[PDB]
């Protein structure tokens, strides 16, 4: 069993920006989820071979982590806020639809989403 590579993290091609909500988005969303009790299982790629879950990357097409996350912002990888809230709704989805209602790893990823929606609640005005 093989894990993908994981999700490109920089591309001189991508047209990319920085902007106050993306800024927001590293100092304040990241960074909270970041220091969650939480935050561990989702701070870099499911490593399927170590975890014996040959299925995963068969069901799970687009993988997303906070760890790629994380990089993408600091690098200034998106081009837009809505970018970056597409990449955590991805990683949460992805937990979800792989993983049984009520399995651990699922209520970790429900708080860690709270958290996140009541951050993107007071996204700031894109100046
Ligand atoms: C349930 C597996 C999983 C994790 C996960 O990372 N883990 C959950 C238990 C667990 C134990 C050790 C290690 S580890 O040895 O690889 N250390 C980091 C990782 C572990 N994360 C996500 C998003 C998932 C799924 C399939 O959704
Ligand atoms: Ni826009």
């Amino acid at each position: 069993s093989m894990n993908p590579p994981p999700p490109e993290t920089s591309n001189p091609n991508k047209p990319k920006r920085q902007t106050n909500q993306l800024q927001y988005l590293l100092r304040v969303v990241l960074k909270t989820l970041w220091k969650h009790q939480f935050a561990w299982p989702f701070q870099q790629p499911v490593d399927a071979v170590k975890l014996n879950l040959p299925d995963y990357y068969k069901i799970i097409k687009t993988p997303m982590d906070m760890g790629t996350i994380k990089k993408r912002l600091e690098n200034n990888y998106y081009w837009n806020a809505q970018e970056c809230i597409q990449d955590f709704n991805t990683m949460f989805t992805n937990c979800y639809i792989y993983n049984k209602p009520g399995d651990d790893i699922v209520l970790m990823a429900e708080a860690l989403e709270k958290l996140f929606l009541q951050k993107i609640n007071e996204l700031p005005t894109e100046e």
